[PDB]
């Protein structure tokens, strides 16, 4: 379908260990406790050529390290050489992971339900922000929320 999410806002994010562009294996467990931004993209996506550069510019370049920030880009199906040839041409200084077969993608959404989407995982490990194909306004709000997420005041009760 169009927006085929199997996971919802407020739901906890499934775990996985994805291989990055430089041959790194990263488990989602290790990223929890920190703010984890998971973009689901693909080299054959044109919309992501707005999404990713903006994400890099105002999200990545700012908070990439911080102390508690994590940003990983996942390609839905295109293998190693594809992603490398794409990332280098878009810039993308943030590591992209290969998901050959849309398995990690299928752990969040239907493989046959589009592609362009961003999953913002909170400090607890819950998905708080669903965004569609970047989207100007949603990106603006997403970035602002990220600034908060690094601090975490949306709990309000502290817990």
């Amino acid at each position: 379908m169009s927006l085929g999410y199997i996971v919802r806002i407020g739901e906890m994010a499934p775990d996985f260990t994805i291989t990055l562009t430089d041959g790194k294996q990263v488990t989602l467990s290790s990223l929890r406790g920190k703010v984890v931004m998971l973009q689901f993209t693909a080299s054959w996506c044109g919309v992501c050529r707005k999404e990713m550069p903006f994400i890099e510019k105002d999200i990545w370049l700012k908070h990439k390290d911080n102390a508690d920030f994590a940003l990983i880009g996942i390609d839905r199906d295109e293998p190693l050489e594809k992603v490398l040839a794409f990332a280098k041409s878009t810039g993308v200084t943030y590591p992209l992971g290969l998901d050959p077969g849309a398995d990690i993608f299928a752990k969040y959404a239907l493989r046959d339900a589009g592609i362009t989407r961003n999953v913002l995982i909170d400090r607890e490990g819950k998905i708080v922000k669903l965004t569609r194909l970047y989207n100007e306004e949603e990106f603006a709000s997403l970035v602002q929320q990220i600034n908060e997420m690094l601090k975490e005041g949306h709990h309000h009760h502290h817990h």
